[PDB]
């Protein structure tokens, strides 16, 4: 993740302590946004239009357990679908545009048969202010 | 990206003026942060480490592909389209590995097609890659 990116990077920071209260700062902020805002039945009725549209197949949509940080709390949810190589592109671009505030991370993929067929498994996130 | 998600969603805040003002103070510290690192220095680096990941994966590189720099007011975005060649296991856990790198970089939309007809074991992938460095 982001955050994990430049906890890594740390170490190369001019100023630690001014590092981390930038990295605070940027967590809080992100914290505010969505607190500002009025998600997750509409957001799972996007994602199901997108891949509708595109051509895809369900097969399932799972909540995860979330999981806080201090400022915000993310939802992962993994989708699995199936489709043509092109459908899941469209699929994907579709969802990463979404006007809500939703990321992608991981997936896997493995043919339907050892062309047309694959299945895709994608793991989502949304966050709300913790 | 997320900052266009945001703006789109603006007119959903209870209040613009202060929407705006936090969208503003969470790109100044991601500027700030930038700043703090060696960023804009960091590409040739992020592509040796993209590099490696590939062949580590076991997959072949066939282009990468820098494209024009998109400003914002505190940092600037440097996309870069990267095209892959292999299994399908083998793709996954160079997505996986590339966003597991001690690196600000964030990846976006993919897309994947077989190289020949009754293949299943060779696919091309490509796929956008994005670091940042402060403005």
């Amino acid at each position: 993740s982001l955050k994990q990116q430049f906890s890594t990077k740390a170490f190369q920071a001019a100023n630690l302590e001014a590092y981390k209260a930038q990295m605070k700062e940027m967590e809080e902020s992100f914290g505010a946004l969505l607190r500002q805002l009025p998600e997750v039945p509409g957001l799972l009725e996007d994602i199901t239009r997108t891949g509708l549209g595109s051509g895809l197949e369900f097969e399932e949509i799972k909540l995860l357990p979330e999981v806080a940080q201090q400022f915000y709390i993310e939802l992962p949810i993994q989708i699995s679908v199936v489709g043509g190589y092109h459908d899941l592109a469209t699929f994907v671009s579709g969802v990463s545009s979404l006007p809500r505030i939703v990321t992608l991370h991981d997936f896997e993929i493995k043919p339907v048969a050892p062309t047309s067929k694959l299945r895709m498994s994608i793991l989502a996130k949304t966050y709300r202010y913790n």
